[PDB]
C-alpha cells in the first residue's frame, strides 16, 4: 500500500478543477481513475490488484462508439470526483467508494442508441426491462463484472455494507436515465425552497445523489468551450446514426437526431442548456454550494452557443 499514484504537475493541479479534460492518451485514463479513488476514498479502500483488474474489465465492456465510450465513463467519474472533493464532509465512506464506481460503470456496454430506439426496434433488452432500459442493463453489467473471479473490489465490506454499496450504485446508475431527471429536480427544487430537504432522510440523499449523477453525466457542457464544442460533435455523431436507424425503421426522428437538420444544431443546444443543463446545475449549486463552478461554466458555454447563432463564430 506504499504505492501512491502521482500525475505530472499540470494534471496533478488541473485534475482538482471541475473543467479538467482527461486528455487524448487512453493509457493514462486508468491511472487518472486510481489517482481519483486514492485521493477521494483513501489508498486503503480497495485492493489495488483487484481495482486494476476491475478497471480493465470495465474498459473492455465499453464499446468503440463516438460518445458513450470509455472516455465518457472516466470524464463522468472525474466530475463526480471534483464534486466529492469540494463537499468532503457531506458523504459517507461507502457513498464515496460507490459513486466513483457507479460513474465509471454508468454506461457499460452502451451500443450508441437511446432507450427510445431499443423500444421501437424491439430489442430484447426492451422486453427484459420496460423502463430505464439501458440503465438496468448497465447496472446488470456492473454486477456481472463484480462477480468475475478476482474482480470483487468490495470483498472487504461487511455483508450489510456490500448491500448498501450495490444499492447506492444501482440508484446512481438508474438516475442517469434523463427521463427520471426532470421529476427528480422538480422534487429537490420544491424540497429546498419549502425547507423540507433533510440529508439524514435516506430518500432525500437518494434524490441528491441522483442529481449529482445527472450533473456528472452532462459535464461536457461545463468544460472549456473547445472541449464542449468537440464533445458535441461526438454526441451528434451518435444521435445522427440513431436518426439514420429510425429512418431505416420508417420513423421520422426528432430533429436533434436528423443529420439533415444540422442547421438547427445551435438552437437545439439553446433548448438543451435552458431545459436541462442550467436547471440541473442551478438546483445542484443551491443544494451543494461549492459546485457553483459547474453552473458558471455551463452559463459561459450557453453564451458561447448564443454567439454561434449570432454568426460571431
Ligand atoms: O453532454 C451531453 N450528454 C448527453 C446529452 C443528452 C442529450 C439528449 N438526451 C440525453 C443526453 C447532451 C449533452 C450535451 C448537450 C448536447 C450535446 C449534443 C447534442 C445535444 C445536447
Ligand atoms: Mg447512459
Ligand atoms: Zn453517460
Amino acid at each position: 500500500g506504499l504505492m501512491q499514484f502521482t500525475l505530472p504537475v499540470r494534471l496533478c493541479k488541473e485534475i482538482e478543477l471541475f473543467h479538467f479534460d482527461i486528455g487524448p492518451f487512453e493509457n493514462m485514463w486508468p491511472g487518472i481513475f486510481v489517482y481519483m479513488v486514492h485521493r477521494s476514498c483513501g489508498t486503503s479502500c480497495f485492493e489495488l490488484e483487484k481495482l486494476c483488474r476491475f478497471i480493465m474489465s470495465v474498459k473492455k465492456n465499453y464499446r468503440r462508439v463516438p460518445y458513450h465510450n470509455w472516455k465518457h465513463a472516466v470524464t463522468v467519474a472525474h466530475c463526480m470526483y471534483a464534486i466529492l472533493q469540494n463537499n468532503h464532509t457531506l458523504f459517507t465512506d461507502l457513498e464515496r467508494k460507490g459513486l466513483l464506481i457507479a460513474c465509471l460503470c454508468h454506461d457499460l456496454d452502451h451500443r450508441g442508441f437511446s432507450n427510445s430506439y431499443l423500444q421501437k426496434f424491439d430489442h430484447p433488452l426492451a422486453a427484459l426491462y420496460s423502463t430505464s432500459t439501458m440503465e438496468q442493463h448497465h447496472f446488470s453489467q456492473t454486477v456481472s463484472i463484480l462477480q468475475l473471479e478476482g474482480h470483487n473490489i468490495f470483498s472487504t465490506l461487511s455483508s450489510s455494507e456490500y448491500e448498501q454499496v450495490l444499492e447506492i450504485i444501482r440508484k446512481a446508475i438508474i438516475a442517469t436515465d434523463l427521463a427520471l431527471y426532470f421529476g427528480n429536480r422538480k422534487q429537490l427544487e420544491e424540497m429546498y425552497q419549502t425547507g423540507s430537504l433533510n440529508l439524514n432522510n435516506q430518500s432525500h440523499r437518494d434524490r441528491v445523489i441522483g442529481l449529482m449523477m445527472t450533473a456528472c453525466d452532462l459535464c461536457s457542457v461545463t468544460k472549456l468551450w473547445p472541449v464542449t464544442k468537440l464533445t458535441a460533435n461526438d454526441i451528434y455523431a451518435e444521435f445522427w446514426a440513431e436518426g439514420d436507424e429510425m429512418k431505416k425503421l420508417g420513423i421520422q426522428p426528432i430533429p436533434m437526431m436528423d443529420r439533415d437538420k444540422k442547421d438547427e444544431v445551435p438552437q437545439g443546444q439553446l433548448g438543451f442548456y435552458n431545459a436541462v443543463a442550467i436547471p440541473c446545475y442551478t438546483t445542484l449549486t443551491q443544494i451543494l454550494p461549492p459546485t457553483e463552478p459547474l453552473l458558471k461554466a455551463c452559463r459561459d458555454n450557453l453564451s458561447q452557443w448564443e454567439k454561434v447563432i449570432r454568426g460571431e463564430e
